[PDB]
């Protein structure tokens, strides 16, 4: 795999979003991976609906948190609509999928990256954007304004994001806190520290969609 990967550069990443005041990170994270895999497979970059996951994944808790892998299962079993068809409202409402016509896309599966293994995650990232979790509660993470983030932080994971590349000493992550946070909405998290949890517990729970 290459020394540098950046899915943004290959046209597999849509603009940065803002989840606002709704704990829908899980849905944002999942959608990033969905958008990436469809571009990679089909050649087209689309935006897909975080709102539909929020409303429809009843295994998750709406604006109160949820599971990226639950959301990814739903898209595998049922499918997903385009973002413009089912736009983000930042509040959980009833599931409106049927009301909105046929699904725009469907994946075939969800896989787990082997946890606590940097090499396993880089390999995955080299193939497509991956759903990853980290500890974002610390003030240091929250106030991050650019550079390679090294912490401080523990491994009490609480935020789902998406990895969209890496370099010699960092993993490139797309956050869902708007373009005004970090490096235009992205963060570079130090890698290769030999900490098996990853910085801020980044190697805890990583998922990606399978599409044939």
């Amino acid at each position: 795999i290459p020394e540098y990967v950046d899915w943004r550069q290959k046209g597999a990443v849509t603009p940065v979003k803002n989840q606002g005041s709704c704990g829908s990170c899980w849905a944002f994270s999942a959608v990033v991976t969905i958008e990436g895999i469809i571009k990679i497979r089909t050649g087209n970059l689309n935006q897909y609906s975080e709102q539909e996951l929020l409303d429809c994944d009843r295994r998750s808790y709406g604006c109160n948190g949820g599971y990226p892998w639950s959301a990814l299962q739903l898209v595998a079993q049922y499918g997903i609509h385009y973002r413009n068809t089912y736009p983000y409202e930042g509040v959980q409402r009833y599931c409106r999928s049927r009301e909105k016509g046929p699904y725009a896309a469907k994946t075939d599966g969800v896989r787990q990256v082997q946890p606590y293994n940097q090499g396993a995650l880089l390999y995955s990232i080299a193939n497509q954007p991956v759903s990853v979790v980290l500890q974002a509660a610390g003030k240091d993470f929250q106030l991050y304004r650019g550079g390679i983030f090294v912490g401080p932080c523990g491994n009490k994971v609480d935020h789902a994001v998406a990895a969209v590349g890496y370099g010699p000493n960092y993993i490139l992550i797309k956050n869902s806190w708007g373009t005004g946070w970090g490096e235009n909405g992205y963060i570079r998290i130090k890698r290769g520290t030999g900490n098996s949890y990853g910085v801020c517990g980044l190697y805890t729970s990583s998922f990606y969609p399978v599409k044939n």
